[PDB]
């Protein structure tokens, strides 16, 4: 593996048909045959594992201890036609039978699978980039035919990229993708924060800050996969683990807790149309459900229980799932801004930025990056203003001992951390907490939550208030979440539109005050009229209440102007009140919901037909990738995939700085000074080197 | 097939032969394309508009029952809202076909304590149920033809 | 899918379609590695005709 | 008519210089190009 990665960096910064791939190709022909031989040790127990693993395999296994013996290893693997007899006989020799010729096959398959992996993956690194770069050498097709084994076995590890190289070219990139990485990316719950993500970009965002918005969410979902990691699951130590235990399944099962309480709230309130009112105990009355079964009332109280504890739960599942997530963008866009821009450095926030303003209870906090990653923002903010601001100020600032940080430097102490609930009890930063729930109290979905509760708590003082909890549908099924979104598209719209409609209303009361009165008598007694105009007030709310919801508008109810001095004033009166509201404001209204229909389904395909005609990451359309068939669809899979990236950022965070190479090291300091420079923009492999692969 | 069959049970089964126009004629195919291509929005919507007038409805019941009296007699009163399964009936069988909303049907709420809070449920009745969802259903239909 | 299983082994399973060697060539590409006797036996094939 | 009157006009100015008349994809071979183009190179401001 040593000597493959020697040669893997002398492949470095290499060109299409270079001299030192060439060199690298001849020299591997040079000694064929025992590069053969490596192949050959390699797919023989690549084989070995998928075939002791099948059907045919297991017919031959007979013994019950598990065994099989030399000759029916024999007769079994001759029987797959995939091995020769010396290779046959060759695996024979290297199973360790015992003196009565039984072989442990399950050992035997996975005996060289682990020491042989890294080296297998090497040599498949090599031999894709040799073949990418010198796609002309007759001599290598055959190498890459004998590796064929090894090739599709590491093909779904094998990720590459392609970046803006240390020489103005555009250099691809070879890595390793782990099984776990994959298989966290392929989460659903990732896969619909990737589909929001896209949306959001290609939607409302610019070409300018798409790469740094695509890193933020890079680092997001690290911080995702993590908290998945942790959830995952495979007399203070016994409490505390079942704890743990139980807050991980509250965590695990948020969502199926959602809809337990969705299916409650929907049983509560079917029971609840069963409720009658009547005099006589089942001058005040009585409410009482009215069944013959006699279980509904019990029944009842338990689901109203069983809903106020699944509230509970939710409350606490959330706040084990999504607050992390909350406070860790937090805190990073906060470290961004101190690092980056000096916010309560240099520009000082002027007092009508809400967050800006409560971020400042973090800053001198002992424990202000808790779950953003970067420890250090502190002593890199120091070390970039102190010169300039005070080094005394900054650290009275930021809350740092400026005695401290030598002796940090120096060596590390080992005190005792006493497991007592005492010496937990002051060791908690009040005013980072104090910060953290101003942070979730303003969150949107907890504040949501938190409501759910009280209202589940408020229908134990009244039964009828869980038919509040019936709204949950409009977030609990994304469809009517859209199309309530349809509404709230245009809602500043419909409140103007409202007003409007409001005003002129008021102007038509104005009119009728002053001119037409007699015809506002609502009452069929003689004596005693009921007029609705004497007083503005009255008037204006009988116009509201009954003008704007009658069809021919207010003429429909007012009295009829037939043989009056002021028939034709008073008709035209009501035409215009009916062309006005009636007919336009009310049109205007939905027309305001049509036309955000309309936007939300074109806003849809938009991102779809963009996403499916260019390249998210160097923005070239589709119609050039296809003048090679596919062109496209492999440019997206494999040259520019963007999980490609996210899994390379990946790497590169666990991988060890002296063990990056220097394309890694190049992407890694660009990263870290957030310049996205590396990014293929506008070019790509393929048009790179249009003239020697064509 | 069967429909035919049946029509010999009961001449009128062939009236639902006449549903064919719509497969057999491609115009009124495509204008029922143009209802089936939103059906999902539609069944949600409708739902969303039963569990608005069921709010409406609890509302009612809890405080706005001495308006439900739909009988003009004065010794045999028929109050249309005291019970929920009744009442819940009522809303969505009138209060939705009244081109007013509900305020249309129940009792005239002048000169009571409960005036202004009647008035604001008749209205909101009105802009949600009656002019906001029934455009939407409108123009899920509309849309489906663009 | 789960379906489909009952026209399997049936002896007039390419009634229509035009390929009534498919039989044939699932054998033998499937069969070294699962079983020529297994393949036969899911597909209904006498290996002696 | 007036939303995708909104809509086109935003679009316009985004993808296409108001003085060369040249579109962002040009200028987006060089990363940023279109950005730069328009707030140093061709910047309408700039000729005011
Ligand atoms: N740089 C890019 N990286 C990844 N995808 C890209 C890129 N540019 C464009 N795309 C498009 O992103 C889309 C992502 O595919 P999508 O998430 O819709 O998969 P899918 O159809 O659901 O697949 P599956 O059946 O495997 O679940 C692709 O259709 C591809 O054309
Ligand atoms: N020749 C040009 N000169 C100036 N702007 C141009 C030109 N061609 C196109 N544009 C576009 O004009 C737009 C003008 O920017 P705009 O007035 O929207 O700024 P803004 O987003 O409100 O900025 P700020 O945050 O600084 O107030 C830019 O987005 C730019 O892409
Ligand atoms: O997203 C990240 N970027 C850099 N370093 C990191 N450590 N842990 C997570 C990280
Ligand atoms: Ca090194
Ligand atoms: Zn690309
Ligand atoms: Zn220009």
């Amino acid at each position: 593996k040593d000597m493959v990665v020697m040669l893997l960096s002398l492949l470095e910064g290499n060109v299409v048909n270079g001299m030192i791939a060439r060199q690298m190709v001849d020299m591997l022909v040079e000694s064929s045959s025992n590069v053969e031989m490596i192949l050959k040790f390699f797919d023989m127990f690549l084989k070995l594992k998928d075939i002791v693993g099948s059907e045919a395999f297991q017919d031959y296994v007979t013994d019950p201890r598990g065994l099989i013996s030399k000759k029916d290893f024999q007769k079994a693997m001759d029987s797959q036609k995939q091995f020769t007899g010396p290779e046959i006989q060759f695996l024979l020799s290297c199973s360790e039978a015992d003196e009565n010729e039984m072989i442990n096959f399950e050992e035997f398959a996975n005996r060289f699978q682990e020491p042989a992996r890294d080296i297998g993956f090497n040599v498949a690194v090599l031999l894709t980039n040799l073949s990418e770069h010198v796609p002309h050498d007759p001599r290598l097709r055959n190498f890459l035919e004998l590796a064929e084994s090894i090739l599709e076995y590491f093909r779904p590890y094998l990720g590459r990229i392609e970046i803006m190289g240390a020489s103005r070219r555009i250099e691809r990139i070879y890595f390793e993708i782990s099984e776990t990485n994959r298989a966290q990316w392929e989460m659903p719950q990732v896969k619909e924060s990737k589909r929001q993500f896209i949306f959001d970009v290609v939607n409302e965002g610019g070409e300018a800050e798409k790469m740094e918005l695509f890193v933020s969410f890079c680092e997001d979902t690290i911080f995702e996969m993590q908290i998945a990691a942790q959830i995952s699951e495979p007399f203070w130590g016994e409490l505390e683990v079942q704890r743990v235990k139980f807050l991980n399944y509250l965590s695990r099962n948020f969502y199926t807790l959602r809809f337990l309480a969705l299916f409650l709230a929907f049983a509560i309130n079917f029971i609840l149309l069963f409720y009658k009112v009547s005099d006589s105990p089942p001058n005040m009355v009585y409410y009482f459900l009215e069944e013959s079964t006699g279980y509904m009332e019990p029944a009842l109280w338990c689901l109203s229980l069983l809903h106020t504890l699944v509230a509970f739960l939710c409350i606490i599942g959330y706040n084990c799932l999504k607050v992390p997530l909350v406070i860790f963008k937090r805190e990073k866009e906060l470290a961004r801004k101190l690092e980056f821009d000096g916010l309560y450095i240099t520009e000082q926030p002027g007092d009508d930025d809400v967050k800006g303003q409560w971020d400042r209870l973090v800053l001198n906090t002992p424990s202000f990056p808790s779950n953003y990653w970067d420890k250090f923002v502190k002593r890199k903010v120091l070390d970039k203003h102190g010169d300039i601001f005070g080094r005394e100020r900054i650290a009275e600032l930021l809350g740092m001992d400026l005695a401290s940080l030598e002796i940090t430097a120096h060596n590390e102490r080992k005190p005792d951390p006493p497991p007592g609930l005492l010496t937990w009890l002051m060791s908690i930063d009040v005013k980072y907490q104090i910060w953290k729930f101003g942070v979730i109290f303003t969150d949107n979905s907890f504040l949501y939550l938190g409501w759910y509760m009280v209202m589940s708590l408020l229908g134990h003082y009244n039964n009828f208030f869980f038919a509040a909890h019936l709204l949950d549908i409009a977030m609990g099924v994304k469809t009517l979440r859209t199309i309530l979104s349809s509404v709230t598209h245009n809602g500043k719209q419909l409140v103007m539109t409202v007003g409007l409609l409001a005003v002129v209303v008021y102007l038509y009361t104005v009119v009728a005050f002053n001119f037409f009165r007699k015809f506002y008598n609502k009452s069929e007694d003689e004596d005693e009229p009921d007029m609705k105009c004497d007083d503005m007030m009255t008037c204006y709310l009988f116009h509201m209440y009954v003008g704007v919801r009658a069809g021919g508008g207010i003429g429909d109810e007012i009295e009829d102007p037939a043989g009056d001095e002021y028939e034709l004033y008073r008709v035209v009166f009501d035409i215009t009140f009916f062309f006005f509201v009636i007919v336009i404001l009310l049109a205007i209204i939905q027309g305001l919901i049509i036309d955000a229909f309309g936007e939300l389904r074109d806003q849809q395909e938009q991102v779809k037909e963009d996403m499916e005609t260019k390249c998210f990451i160097c923005g070239i359309g589709s119609d050039y990738f296809d003048t090679t068939p596919h062109g496209f669809e492999t440019h997206t899979l494999e040259e520019h995939n963007l999980a490609n990236y996210m899994f390379f950022l990946m790497y590169l965070i666990n991988k060890d700085e002296t063990e990056h190479t220097g394309q890694e090291s190049y992407v890694w300091k660009m990263y870290q000074e957030r310049c996205w420079d590396f990014f293929p923009a506008g070019d790509c492999f393929r048009k790179q080197y249009e003239d020697q692969l064509s």
